[PDB]
């Protein structure tokens, strides 16, 4: 029992990082197969960062102006190419503990973990949501850029995040793995914001359903309702909408428990129209919304990876 | 910016978890040169468990009734001896992922990431405290026995906490490396509680700075109180007292934010006295104690590892 905000274990990403310097820019970067990947900005100094034309940027460098550091294996750079918002850099050799991997583009609602690097370093791991806004809610500083967000599918890293950039309200923004941005967001110093976000609806409930697994039951009625009058709550309260794919999603958890998912939905609408009355949900006064069908799932049957 | 729960890079433990196997009881093992740490109650049936003799269950077995895997491989077992609570199997073959690592025994307060295993395999990591109460809110099913808890500095890993049971209301229980449970429980199944818990006084102050780091300001009163008057409302909410060490510890936090300790106390003071009214710090609506000073200067000025 007990139910935590549990990160994947980082080791194969760990092996994966590196340090990245141009002149004296010097952010993190990710190292697979022969293939160095890291944020274009990279190439400017904090100067150009207010106002950068990359390509301009990139045609005065050479493979020899990219100090590419692995621990303290200097790694010898035969190539470089820019992709969108990331630059690939050529080495000379593959790195010896590249996992299985793939690269996937994540939707809003979706989860995964950020290993936080300073110096091609760990810093530490924590679970993220894809909001519906396309931000963040991370823990970042300066020299955070390159860090990394994945899943783990037992021996099969999906890297879905490489950081980029904080926004006003100390949330943050990055792109895929192919250099394209979350949101319309832009590698640019100039002010930018994180649109309204919405709360995660088809997460809350298998959050919902995770404290039910726990023995915390008090927040469950006597009422049902329907897909489209639940729905018409939910925007009231600045939830997302919950689709059929969603329902269908929370299929496993309602199995398990015996609790229909629009009788979990009835249950939710009284507790947005209601508040918790102070009362907590597996130790939380708020609704928790970073927690998908499938952590919930893994978490509870203890799913293992490696 | 930002302020999360982070964990602990695992990847330096990952390389430490086995498999430790006593006829059909199965659970998991540290292996840390050439040997491997684990529960004692490895060698028991579930039979065993509501009184077991551990010296009569373990004065038959020999070397060869203790199975050990790591991945596919088999190590030879060429010796065991059980000190307090734990069984230490010394084996022909030193781990060759063993890291830098010493055994320390925590104090209440102090935090820890936890690597949740199962079958010797990860299954996913998060930060936890040394309640007061000297449980931890865990997340652990059948089969976590012996995932450990440990911190790292620089390249040091510090194991302090090892995996044995679950208490009612869904808190965990368990030893340091040398087998010497925290708090009076001991591993048997039988009728065991923890005492009242109590909130980690000089966590809180540490987050409270945290969210000033963060600009999550609101809370600061026009106020300040003494020690004495402090401890006395501390008391009455079920806090810790603080001491003068705690206060020696927030130096740091103090100076870098140009709020002196008891001024904070004072607006703790507030915080309790009149409830938060709704708001939020933090992205919290309750005060969070699982943050140590060394936890929030870490993740604040982005300190690395590895
Ligand atoms: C990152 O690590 C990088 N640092 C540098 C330093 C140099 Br000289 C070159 C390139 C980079 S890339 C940081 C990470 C962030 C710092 C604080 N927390 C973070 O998550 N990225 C940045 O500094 C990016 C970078 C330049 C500006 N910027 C920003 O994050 C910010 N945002 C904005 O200007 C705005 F769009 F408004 F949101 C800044 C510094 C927080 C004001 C670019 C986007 C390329
Ligand atoms: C652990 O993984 C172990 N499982 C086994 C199985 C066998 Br056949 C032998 C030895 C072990 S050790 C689990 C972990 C817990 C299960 C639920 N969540 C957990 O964290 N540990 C236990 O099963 C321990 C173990 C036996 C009983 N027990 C308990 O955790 C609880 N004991 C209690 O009665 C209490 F005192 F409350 F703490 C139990 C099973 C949850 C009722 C011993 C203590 C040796």
């Amino acid at each position: 029992s007990g139910f935590r905000k549990m990160a994947f274990p980082s080791g194969k990403v760990e092996g994966c990082m590196v340090q990245v310097t141009c002149g004296t820019t010097t952010l993190n970067g990710l190292w697979l197969d022969d293939v160095v990947y890291c944020p274009r900005h990279v190439i400017c100094t904090s100067e150009d960062m207010l106002n950068p034309n990359y390509e301009d940027l990139l045609i005065r460098k050479s493979n020899h102006n990219f100090l590419v550091q692995a621990g303290n294996v200097q790694l010898r750079v035969i190539g470089h190419s820019m992709q969108n918002c990331v630059l690939k850099l050529k080495v000379d050799t593959a790195n010896p503990k590249t996992p299985k991997y793939k690269f996937v583009r994540i939707q809003p609602g979706q989860t995964f973990s950020v290993l936080a690097c300073y110096n091609g370093s760990p810093s530490g791991v924590y679970q993220c949501a894809m909001r519906p806004n396309f931000t963040i809610k991370g823990s970042f500083l300066n020299g955070s850029c390159g860090s990394v967000g994945f899943n783990i599918d037992y021996d099969c890293v999906s890297f879905c995040y490489m950081h980029h950039m904080e926004l006003p309200t100390g949330v943050h923004a990055g792109t895929d793995l192919e250099g394209n941005f979350y949101g319309p967001f832009v590698d640019r110093q100039t002010a930018q914001a994180a649109g309204t976000d919405t709360t995660i609806t088809v997460n809350v409930l298998a959050w919902l359903y995770a404290a039910v697994i726990n023995g915390d039951r008090w927040f469950l009625n006597r009422f049902t309702t329907t897909l489209n009058d639940f729905n018409l709550v939910a925007m009231k309260y600045n939830y997302e909408p919950l689709t059929q794919d969603h329902v269908d999603i929370l299929g496993p958890l309602s199995a398990q428990t015996g609790i229909a998912v629009l009788d979990m939905c009835a249950s939710l609408k009284e507790l947005l129209q209601n508040g918790m009355n102070g009362r907590t949900i597996l130790g939380s006064a708020l609704l928790e919304d970073e927690f998908t069908p499938f952590d919930v799932v893994r978490q509870c049957s203890g799913v293992t990876f490696q």
